[PDB]
């Protein structure tokens, strides 16, 4: 969803800070693909959308995690072929996909270093964001940071004023910590952008799947 406030700046260094963990994903269909983005949040796990790996038709296999993807010819650290999808029980857009290890068997959360999820004790209404992923409206693969105010919490719903585009789909909220919020999954046109707020039960949901998340 385009808005007002379209603040978008590539990514170029995307193996160095916080933006190692924000992966792209790439689905094929018969008739072409489907591609998103996603966020790795521990040794073999990152965190996306239920409907991009809904995508995959029930085989994690046909799922590829490019994490720090800077374009379609340039992925520094590789893929991680998805192993088994793990939905959100809960009404959220939530998903994590455990993925196997590479070719020379490293872990995924071995070569670049796992997100840092946020409690959300501080996170209010009007705090400055990024959402920062791999928008289908820029060339396959390369990694964009849009800027914005939370603009809505209720929850498991944060919405916010920033601008994406489809293959947007699970990119990870950052507050100004670099610290993960949320994951970005839709918006409603010429309103906000919206996202799976990380509240104390998406916390707990982490914590019993995924035993080395790290949360502050």
């Amino acid at each position: 969803v385009i808005l007002p406030n379209n603040n978008r700046h590539q990514i170029f260094n995307t193996t160095q800070g916080h933006y190692d963990a924000v992966s792209f994903i790439y689905i094929p269909i018969d008739g072409g693909y489907m591609s998103g983005s996603g966020v790795v949040v521990g040794e073999n796990e990152i965190l996306t959308n239920k409907h991009v790996v809904n995508g995959a038709k029930g085989n994690p296999r046909n799922i590829s995690v490019h994490p720090s993807a800077k374009n379609e010819n340039d992925y520094p650290n590789g893929k991680f072929v998805g192993q088994e999808i793990i939905p959100y029980p809960g009404n959220s857009d939530l998903a994590i996909l455990r993925v196997s290890p590479n070719e020379h068997n490293q872990h995924i959360g071995q070569v670049v270093k796992p997100a840092t999820i946020s409690s959300n004790t501080d996170t209010r209404i009007n705090e400055n964001i990024t959402v920062t992923g791999y928008p289908g409206d820029k060339p396959l693969a390369t990694m964009w940071e849009s800027v914005g105010k939370v603009v809505y919490i209720g929850g498991e719903e944060l919405r916010y004023d920033l601008s994406t585009v489809g293959g947007n789909s699970g990119s990870p909220v950052f507050n100004g910590k670099n610290q993960v919020i949320g994951i970005h999954y839709g918006g409603v046109d010429n309103k906000y952008n919206s996202s799976v707020y990380i509240n104390d039960f998406v916390q707990q949901f982490l914590r019993n799947n995924i035993p080395d998340i790290n949360i502050q």
